[PDB]
């Protein structure tokens, strides 16, 4: 029976708060789990032997950036008290919660035609804890379109925001929607089985398990089991209007996901200063919501193919790049990289045994190309408040 002193020598810097930071001893029978808060900590208890240590955690810097921390010193010779251990802990940049999953270009079906209403949005809790959807905003921005032909936006703005052609939010109180380390949030244009004769038997999805969808009360494509996402602004106003989908570019979308902090206000319909027209076309009476670039937790700037890069419409501080499919309508997709290690395998998330996702703020790096989409990829998982339960 020994106390062995150990010191962390962890790589992130400014580190503010060590979250769920363990230092397990294993041992072929002796095995030791210690809690740790800060960068040295003595162990005591320990029957003396060769054992191989293992330091797992999350690192908070004074930035608030989130960090996956991990590292290990194997077979260590833990005999004298108290014999001092160093780890070498090293962190891995982790954005919270992301865009893991899109699919915008539509498809075709077999009989003829083209089908649009196929449009999906996977996001992923890809941080150390429970995060809650209530109240969280979803827009894509303008010009819905890529073009090089440039808005002019209002002077005193400044680069502080990004110009939202439609928002929505999520609903609920505050605690009604959470997810866990490891689920996904699903939204669909229309959340229905597009494989049935009816739709596109040759859409790559069921939509109908999607948690949440955009319904609009299309008299033809109606309202599905999935809950209703809250409308919040369209061309200046708080209604829906005249449009029958929420359909985004099938040449690609620029997407965004942002939280309005507990305190601050925020109203693009009502604040005038939060919503304005592109002053290059000094005719216009269509409305932007200006969306602070500070509340955004993902964006992912979405194109017609590789020659879009003079394009953009996401801020570079959000997305530096662009990601495509290259063609509309061949029923093809995005999808989110994991975070791998040198050797090429994914970093699992130990605490929860989870997937971590790449997101370096570059769509030209962080996603696979032209997929065939898929619900739930990589073993994602389904929150128990999803309405097929």
């Amino acid at each position: 029976p020994i106390t062995v002193d150990v010191y962390l020598d962890i790589t992130v810097e400014n580190i503010s708060t060590l979250k769920d930071l363990t230092v397990k001893f294993d041992n072929y029978d002796l095995h030791y789990v210690k809690e740790v808060t800060d960068n040295s900590v003595k162990v005591d208890g320990i029957i003396p032997g060769i054992y191989s240590v293992t330091v797992s955690g999350t690192a908070i810097d004074t930035e608030n950036n989130e960090y996956y921390i991990n590292g290990n010193s194997v077979n260590a010779a833990l005999f004298k008290h108290g014999s001092a251990l160093n780890i070498e802990v090293q962190g891995l940049k982790v954005s919270p919660l992301i865009f893991k999953e899109i699919y915008y270009c539509g498809s075709r079906p077999e009989k003829g035609g083209v089908y649009f209403r196929d449009q999906f949005y996977e996001i992923y809790n890809n941080s150390a804890d429970i995060l809650y959807l209530d109240g969280i905003y979803f827009a894509n921005l303008t010009p819905g379109t890529a073009t090089t032909k440039l808005p002019i936006w209002p002077e005193a703005d400044g680069n502080n925001y990004a110009y939202g052609e439609r928002v929505w939010k999520f609903p609920g109180n505050g605690t009604e929607y959470p997810l866990a380390p490891g689920e996904s949030c699903i939204i669909s244009q229309f959340a229905a089985n597009h494989q049935l004769d009816i739709y596109n038997p040759q859409s790559p999805i069921d939509g109908s398990s999607s948690e949440f969808e955009f319904n609009m009360n299309n008299p033809n494509f109606p309202d599905q089991a999935a809950y209703d996402m809250q409308h919040v602004f369209y061309q200046g106003k708080a209604e829906m209007g005249s449009i029958p989908q929420y359909l985004t570019s099938v040449f690609g979308g620029a997407y965004v996901i942002f939280r309005v902090p507990e305190g601050e206000a925020w109203d693009p319909v009502n604040d005038e200063n939060m919503k304005t027209t592109d002053l290059s076309k000094p005719n216009s009476n269509v409305y932007y919501a200006k969306i602070p670039i500070k509340y955004v937790l993902d964006a992912v700037e979405a194109v017609n193919n590789e020659s879009k890069m003079n394009a953009k419409r996401v801020p570079g501080v959000l997305d530096a790049g662009i990601t495509w499919v290259g063609a509309t309508y061949c029923g093809l997709g995005i999808a989110r990289k994991l975070s791998t290690d040198e050797e090429g395998n994914p970093i699992i998330r130990e605490e929860t045994g989870t997937y971590i996702y790449q997101d370096t703020n570059n769509s030209t790096d962080d996603f696979e190309r032209g997929v065939v989409p898929v619900m739930r990829r990589n073993g994602a998982k389904m929150p128990s408040w999803n309405h097929t339960l």
